[PDB]
């Protein structure tokens, strides 16, 4: 599969072995064949597993995961999605890879996909091979894939709020249980729920993934509550899995703001990832699935496929031409190649406001889009009085960097900078001139 101008997706089901016994093997090849190679990882933990299973091989890190000390020799570099998008969308002159391998190929943050369409279209093009590992390549619509182990798969009711009676089923378990959730918030008051009732919980979510995860291989716990995050590579050693089969949704209204809607179906990709946590030990049959509703095809519409193709619309790839999208994923939403390229200087500004500001790819397009310079907070200050962001129920009121008081009021209106305290506390240092 080394050979120029193919792409091949390696689907073999969860706990396969495609990480840490065919990655390795494909790393020696592309070294005897002198191919310069990328490894994409999800995340940080996925690229630590990586550098376990590729130990002795000359790879380069460009990562923080991993403590190592680089020898100058290496034509293989590893990094995370993000930081190979963020890399193209820098003045950074990235190499132009002859060997593409994403590990995990299956995850929809925006930069995921804008990094498989980059690489896709290169293949489309003849000018490089790719690989796309995942169980649920794009298109997929099998929720309960083979397992090493077989699984008890069980169609039951599950909380979504705390409860005091009518789930006996839930507390009554002896083992280590991995519960998705659709959001922070709704983990929160489950959690609250199990801790009253005498269970040891730890939490997970995209902005606590780091820390919190090592806790689940440092100390004893009954419940591990998580968002999405844990459906690209995080492993458990766990017997149940609890999925509420529900997921919060962003979708642009009208072209003029997001909303986090839902709680709403996930897609099979999804269901068939969550379900894979568990039935990973050949030696230990019966781990159990307990989901709570069906899957639909809820990337349809979804704001990632949008702010995708505002990435790849301001990425360069051979004079005027731009990236499409990765062809199974190409119909999620309906959008025009180019229609989002900026100027240099707006382009300098929705790269800095999303590097530097943390912002949502959409919210940073609406801002430099504008003509508006990083440093320049007063549309945090000057929309509608809809636009208001609510902080325990009263406006949210932060100091600006002129030393006045200010309700925080944005011109353009995204979700996701306050759905949850670590989120709209971030969002007030940036209104106030503090990054
Ligand atoms: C010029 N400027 C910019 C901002 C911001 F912080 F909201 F962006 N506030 C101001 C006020 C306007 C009224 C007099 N005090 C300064």
């Amino acid at each position: 599969m080394l050979k120029k101008k193919q792409l091949t997706v390696l689907d073999l089901h969860p706990g396969a072995g495609k990480t840490r016994r065919v990655l390795p093997e494909i790393v020696r090849e592309a070294i005897k064949k002198r191919l310069r190679t990328v490894i994409l990882a999800p995340t940080r933990v996925v690229a630590a597993e990586m550098e376990e299973a590729l130990r002795g091989l000359p790879v380069r890190y460009m990562t923080t995961a991993v403590n190592v000390t680089h020898s100058g020799t290496e034509i293989v570099d590893l990094m995370c999605h993000a930081t190979f998008t963020s890399r193209l969308l820098q003045p950074i002159r990235v190499p132009n890879y002859n060997l593409n391998i994403m590990d995990e190929a299956h995850f929809t943050d925006p930069s995921s996909i804008a990094a498989r369409g980059y690489i896709s279209t290169r293949v489309e093009m003849g000018e490089a091979a790719a690989i796309f590992m995942t169980a649920t390549p794009p298109g997929t619509r099998d929720a309960f894939p083979d397992s090493n182990s077989p699984i008890m798969d069980t169609e039951v009711e599950v909380p979504e709020r705390a409860w005091s009676s009518g789930f006996d089923w839930v507390t009554d378990h002896s083992g280590k249980t991995v519960w998705f959730v659709p959001s922070v918030r709704n983990g929160n008051e489950i959690a609250a729920c199990l801790t009253k009732a005498g269970k040891r919980v730890i939490q997970l979510s995209r902005k606590t993934f780091e820390t919190e995860f090592q806790k689940t291989k440092n100390q004893e716990w009954d419940f591990v509550i998580t968002t999405d995050i844990s459906e690209m590579g995080a492993n458990f050693k766990a017997d149940r899995v609890i999925d509420s089969r529900r997921c919060l949704k962003p979708v642009i209204l009208d072209g003029e703001r997001v909303i986090l809607a839902g709680p709403m179906p996930v897609t099979h990709a999804s269901a068939a990832q969550r379900r894979g946590r568990i039935g990973r030990n050949p030696n230990k049959p019966g781990d159990e699935y307990m989901y709570g509703g069906g899957c639909a095809e809820t990337d349809e519409g979804h704001a990632h496929w949008l702010e995708a193709r505002m990435l790849l619309d301001n990425i360069y790839l051979q004079d005027g031409l731009i990236a499409s999208l990765y062809r199974p994923e190409a119909d999620k939403v309906a959008a025009i190649e180019g229609e989002f390229k900026l100027r240099t200087e707006q382009r300098k500004t929705f790269v800095e406001l999303m590097k530097r500001g943390d912002l949502p790819v959409w919210l940073a397009y609406q801002v430099a889009s504008a003509g508006i310079t990083y440093t320049d907070r007063r549309w945090c200050f000057d929309g509608t009085t809809n636009n208001t962001i609510m902080e325990d129920s009263v406006p949210a009121e932060v100091w600006t960097k002129y030393g006045e008081k200010r309700v925080l009021k944005p011109r353009w209106m995204d979700a996701r900078v306050c759905s949850d305290h670590a989120a709209l506390k971030s969002f007030k240092e940036f209104a106030a001139g503090k990054r």
